[PDB]
């Protein structure tokens, strides 16, 4: 079945906190954003259009392998180039290799932030779990000032610690104090989904546990908990069953994990309270509090529906170390390594769909953009070293990898410094392990993700709060590339090629004409030595 959708981005004013009328990104002026619902195998055919005046637009998919069409994964200079005012680009894919829950987010600058973001649901015949009714609920931050303004003191000398801005609010659904009227002895199948750009959240119902049953897309064998911990772009699919009294409401409760907030404004509400409404008529709950914030579900630990062997060992290792750092104009960049993802000339795809035989030498790429090549079908492991101080949500485009090792926190205030993974010594790895998209280092830790090419395509990733990708907190994995070149559902559409005209942004070879493929590119501000 292919469901078609017409939508047009645009700005007005909404109050979604409660407490700022302020402009946010309507979708064919109304907001929040629509829901996606498919099942799978359908087609999804998305007419966006840029109707902001001055900004350029992109459309992420989350989650969603892409496979075959890699142009459709919605990363400007990656994937496409951008979309330019006026413009229209057609996001046209199927769902085949993809099931539960999803979303969708504007790829652009801070843009999804500022209201550009919606779910993306793929139910299957297969889910191995009853319930009697489903909802999602999508947990954020709110910020005051549009991410255009706040980018101006963010990446900005006066701002020297790199230090993110603090939101103004926790919401829910695009309210805050929401209402969930429920019915007596009935199971729920709750989504809970962190579309939020910055801060990790805890969620709880007061009086309720929670079934784990999913983790981004991935169905999970059954596992009890009081709380969550969710990171910004991941998903927790849960079961909720009610209680037989219908003479109590319950809070549904969310907290900021505040020590990512660089300092705790004193009238900032860090816990929201929102109603589980048994009776219409009764008292609405108060807060709920809790002991501890220090016994959530640790994903690590969750356990694949469908077991999958840890892979054998790794024919490519990436390590990578994680750190904050001032540049020449002073401002604060994030590394990988010794590099802050400095965009392209050229959308890292439009080159290897005409550099011909040459795709495979990674110089072509550029030495600023962070580039790696995937052979056909190797196992790809990433050791991720965090330098830095505090916790980082990584999201890796067009896989679900395994979590083999994620290192405990390594508090600085207790005095402790940075450990890096070490081959030599480790922790056994898991015989069947956790499966996902989206996944947390601990302050000053590490983990180590393994999975296969198996997925011809151009993959970013990245740190997932939004002031980090702007730092420049990202790497792209090009997978084999000439898998890419014959697969003929992978050659760009006119309509894309339209877009790129209509952008001025070339689909040559990194910079130059298709003349030499050997570079004189767009490079970071040099280093502080
Ligand atoms: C869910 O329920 C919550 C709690 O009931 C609702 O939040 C309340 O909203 C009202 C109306 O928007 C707020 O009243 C306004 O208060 C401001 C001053 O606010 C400041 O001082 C407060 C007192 O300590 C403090 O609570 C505020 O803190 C909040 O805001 C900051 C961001 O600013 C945020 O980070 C925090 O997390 C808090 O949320 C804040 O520091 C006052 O200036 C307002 O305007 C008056 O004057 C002007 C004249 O120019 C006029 O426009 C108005 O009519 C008014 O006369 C107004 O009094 C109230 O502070 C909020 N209460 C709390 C405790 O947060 C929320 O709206 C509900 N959500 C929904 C339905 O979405
Ligand atoms: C926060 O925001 C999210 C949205 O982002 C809300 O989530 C939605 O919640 C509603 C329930 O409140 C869900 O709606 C239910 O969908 C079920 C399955 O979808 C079927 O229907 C459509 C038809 O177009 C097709 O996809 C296909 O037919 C599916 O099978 C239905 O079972 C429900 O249908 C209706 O009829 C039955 C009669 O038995 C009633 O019981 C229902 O109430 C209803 O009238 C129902 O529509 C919806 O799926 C959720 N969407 C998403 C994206 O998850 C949350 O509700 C909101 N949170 C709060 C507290 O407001
Ligand atoms: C949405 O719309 C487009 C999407 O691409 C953006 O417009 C482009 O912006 C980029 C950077 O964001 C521009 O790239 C920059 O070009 C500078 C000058 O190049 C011009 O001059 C030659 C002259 O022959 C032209 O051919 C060319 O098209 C440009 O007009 C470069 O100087 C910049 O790189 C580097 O400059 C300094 C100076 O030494 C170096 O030290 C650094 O390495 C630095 O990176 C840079 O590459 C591009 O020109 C823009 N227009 C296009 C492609 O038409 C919008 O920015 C975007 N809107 C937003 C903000 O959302
Ligand atoms: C949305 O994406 C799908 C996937 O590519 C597009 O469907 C495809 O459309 C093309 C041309 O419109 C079809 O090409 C035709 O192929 C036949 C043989 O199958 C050939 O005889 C013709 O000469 C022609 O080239 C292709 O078959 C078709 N595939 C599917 C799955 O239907 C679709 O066009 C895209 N755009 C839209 C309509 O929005
Ligand atoms: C936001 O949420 C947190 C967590 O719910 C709130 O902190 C909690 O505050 C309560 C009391 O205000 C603490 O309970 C105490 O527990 C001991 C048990 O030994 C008991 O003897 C005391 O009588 C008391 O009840 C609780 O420890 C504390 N939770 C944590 C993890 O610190 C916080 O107050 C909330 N913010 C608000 C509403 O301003
Ligand atoms: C449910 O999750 C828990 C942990 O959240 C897992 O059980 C234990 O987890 C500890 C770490 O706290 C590990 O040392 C062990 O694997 C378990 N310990 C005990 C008490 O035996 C459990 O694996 C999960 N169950 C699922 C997903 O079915
Ligand atoms: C969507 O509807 C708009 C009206 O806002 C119309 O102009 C356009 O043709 C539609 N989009 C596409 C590209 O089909
Ligand atoms: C709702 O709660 C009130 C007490 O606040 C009670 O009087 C009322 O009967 C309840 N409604 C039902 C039918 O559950
Ligand atoms: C850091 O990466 C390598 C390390 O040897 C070096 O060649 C390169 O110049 C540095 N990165 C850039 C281009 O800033
Ligand atoms: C991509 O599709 C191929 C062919 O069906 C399949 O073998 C592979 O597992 C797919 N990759 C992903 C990431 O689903
Ligand atoms: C690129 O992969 C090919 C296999 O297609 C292989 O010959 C070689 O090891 C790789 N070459 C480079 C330049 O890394
Ligand atoms: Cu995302
Ligand atoms: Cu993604
Ligand atoms: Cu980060
Ligand atoms: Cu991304």
């Amino acid at each position: 079945e292919t469901h078609t959708f017409n939508w047009t981005t645009g700005w007005d004013y909404r109050n979604v906190d409660g407490l700022k009328s302020r402009p946010v990104i309507t979708c064919n002026g109304q907001f929040p954003w629509p829901d996606i619902t498919v099942n799978k195998g359908d087609r999804v055919q998305i007419y966006l259009t840029n109707g902001m005046n001055n900004t350029n637009t992109s459309m992420h998919f989350h989650g969603l392998f892409q496979n075959g069409t890699a142009s459709m994964d919605g990363v400007p200079f990656l994937t496409q180039c951008p979309i330019a005012p006026g413009s229209t680009m057609l996001y046209n894919f199927t769902v085949d290799y993809n099931v539960g829950t999803y979303w969708y987010h504007s790829h652009t600058d801070g843009q999804y932030e500022d209201g550009m973001k919606g779910l993306f649901i793929i139910k299957d015949d297969s889910f191995p779990y009853d319930y009697d009714e489903e909802l999602s609920l999508s947990l954020s931050e709110w910020y005051h000032d549009l991410v255009t303004d706040l980018t101006k003191s963010f990446m900005s000398v006066y701002n020297p610690t790199g230090a993110e801005p603090i939101p103004q609010n926790l919401i829910v659904n695009n309210t805050m104090n929401l209402t969930w009227e429920v019915q007596p002895d009935t199971t729920y199948l709750l989504r809970i989904v962190n579309v939020g750009g910055f801060v990790s959240q805890y969620f709880w119902i007061e009086d309720h546990e929670m079934t784990v049953v999913e983790i981004d897309g991935i169905t999970t064998e059954k596992n009890v908990t009081d709380m969550l911990y969710i990171t910004v772009a991941q998903r927790y699919t849960v079961l909720v069953h009610t209680k037989n009294d219908t003479d109590k409401n319950f809070a549904i409760m969310q907290k900021f994990d505040d020590t990512m907030l660089d300092v705790i404004p004193s009238d900032l509400q860090l816990n929201a309270t929102s109603y589980m409404v048994y009776n219409k008529t009764a008292a609405l709950p108060t807060q709920n509090y809790v002991d501890s914030i220090d016994n959530f579900l640790d994903d690590f630990y969750l356990q694949p529906y469908e077991k999958e062997a840890i892979y054998g060992e790794p024919d490519h290792v990436i390590t990578v170390d994680v750190v904050m750092d001032n540049l020449k104009n002073g401002v604060n960049y994030a590394f990988f390594n010794n590099i802050t993802y400095t965009a392209p000339k050229v959308p890292t795809l439009m080159t290897v769909l005409s550099s011909g035989d040459q795709a495979n030498n990674s110089e072509i790429y550029g030495s600023n953009t962070h580039t790696f090549i995937l052979e056909k079908d190797e196992i790809v492991e990433i050791v991720l070293n965090n330098q830095d101080t505090g916790t980082h949500p990584f999201h890796l485009h067009g896989h679900a990898f395994q979590t083999i090792q994620r290192d405990r926190t390594y508090d600085d205030a207790l005095g402790e410094v940075p450990h890096s993974f070490d081959p030599d010594n480790h922790p056994a790895f898991p015989e069947y392990p956790m499966r996902r998209d989206t996944l947390y280092v601990r302050p000053q830790s590490n983990f180590v993700i393994r999975f296969k090419a198996d997925n011809p395509g151009v993959w970013f990733f990245h740190c997932h709060i939004e002031w980090h990708l702007l730092q420049g907190l990202g790497l792209v994995l090009v997978e084999d590339p000439f898998g890419i070149q014959d697969a003929h559902s992978q050659q760009l559409s006119e309509n894309h090629l339209e877009v790129c005209q209509s952008c001025s942004v070339a689909t040559e070879g990194n910079a130059a004409a298709n003349t030499l493929d050997l570079t004189d590119l767009t490079g970071e501000n040099v280093q502080h030595a």
